[PDB]
């Protein structure tokens, strides 16, 4: 009996994505979620991990590569690989040199999360919902507090995302811009977060239990998505705002000590069929890479411009690059005094 072991973002596959693939292959897969690049990294670097496929974001790949934890995906069993969006691939080569190690999955931004109606009766209908001004201006923060405010959970996208709203290189090697001005302003808003949480905040937007959110705009979402389906009048939405915003870009990557890696390879290549990946995007709310999937996607999906966001909006995206020492160390001590504060 064949068996497969993934590990991927969870809220991030089709309810019948895992059960269809078992039904056509007879492989039994056993299917585990994380919510932190971190988390996957911290297991990537200190063992093995026990699954045969795993889902980075490439920014984390570039860096995880350099030691050895992955091995590079044998093209030629990978015959669906040409459905892959040539300019997405081309982006992510930046992180993963020729593409040898990383299948491109989905991606999206990460922006602002919120509950309309409670946004704008605190700040009123003019509420600044095109700006990080909403969530890093600390009068606006005060109020909102009043309904609830969540943080992700994800040091290296929370403190690039402060940085570009400084005006700074989002991916400043400066070490004062992190010890000074990015946590001057993180401690100033500290006491108006409730939490730093990356998956929480999807089921709370949905419940009307916080009001906003940073947040990955599929996961926001399908927040609103819910809400919907709930019909308890939430209305959820989601921005990308006029400063820029970080995009991101999840890739499936082979542990290099993976056990079934032929079934690895059925499954890569099952999720390369463009009607399969479509439905993953039907229902989670992401764009895939996929460009052969596109016109597959539901108009609702594909026609959303905070998930299929058009040029002049992808113009203003930055990405995450990978940080020296000295700014990996600065950037971690200044984020466990902004949690704890
Ligand atoms: C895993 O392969 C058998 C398919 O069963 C799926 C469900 C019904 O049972 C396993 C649960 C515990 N995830
Ligand atoms: C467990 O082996 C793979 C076959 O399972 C089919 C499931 C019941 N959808
Ligand atoms: C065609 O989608 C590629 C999206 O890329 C975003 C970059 C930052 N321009
Ligand atoms: N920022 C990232 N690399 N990934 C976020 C994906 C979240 C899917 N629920
Ligand atoms: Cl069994
Ligand atoms: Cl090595
Ligand atoms: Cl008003
Ligand atoms: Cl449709």
């Amino acid at each position: 009996q064949k068996t497969l072991h993934i590990y991927n973002w969870s809220d991030y596959i089709a309810p019948d994505t895992v059960a269809n693939f078992e039904k056509e292959t007879g492989i039994k897969v056993v299917y585990d979620v994380f919510d932190s690049n971190e988390v996957l990294e911290g297991k990537l670097m200190a063992g093995s991990t026990g699954f045969d496929l795993v889902v980075p974001s490439a920014s984390f790949l570039e860096r995880q590569l350099t030691a050895g934890v992955f091995q590079p995906l044998d093209k030629s069993k990978l015959p669906e690989w040409k459905n892959l969006d040539p300019e997405l691939l081309k982006l992510v080569a930046k992180h993963d040199p020729d593409n040898k190690f990383a299948m491109p999955y989905m991606w999206a931004t990460t922006g602002i999360g919120y509950n309309v109606d409670k946004v704008k009766a605190v700040l009123g209908e003019n509420a600044p919902v095109d700006s990080w001004d909403l969530i890093l201006k600390p009068e606006n923060l005060e109020k909102l507090k009043s309904c609830g405010v969540s943080f992700l959970d994800a040091p290296e996208e929370v403190f690039a995302t402060v940085l570009n709203y400084l005006g700074k290189d989002p991916n400043s090697t400066k070490a004062d811009d992190y010890t000074g001005p990015a946590t001057d302003l993180l401690l100033k808003l500290r006491p108006n977060i409730r939490y730093f949480h990356s998956s929480q905040y999807i089921n709370d937007l949905a419940n009307g239990d916080i009001c906003v959110a940073i947040g990955w705009a599929g996961d926001v979402w399908q927040a609103s998505n819910r809400a919907k389906e709930a019909k308890n009048g939430v209305n959820v939405s989601f921005s990308i705002p006029k400063e820029g915003a970080m995009a991101f870009f999840d890739v499936f990557a082979m542990p290099a000590d993976a056990k079934n890696k032929d079934e690895a390879y059925q499954f890569l290549n099952y999720l390369l069929r463009p009607d399969v990946v479509a439905h993953i995007s039907d229902h989670v709310f992401y764009a895939n890479a996929n460009k052969a999937a596109t016109p597959l996607v539901s108009a609702e999906v594909r026609e959303n411009p905070g998930i299929y966001p058009p040029a002049d909006v992808r113009a203003k995206l930055f990405t995450l690059k990978v940080q020296d020492p000295k700014i990996d160390r600065v950037r971690t001590r200044a984020w466990t005094k902004v949690k704890s504060g």
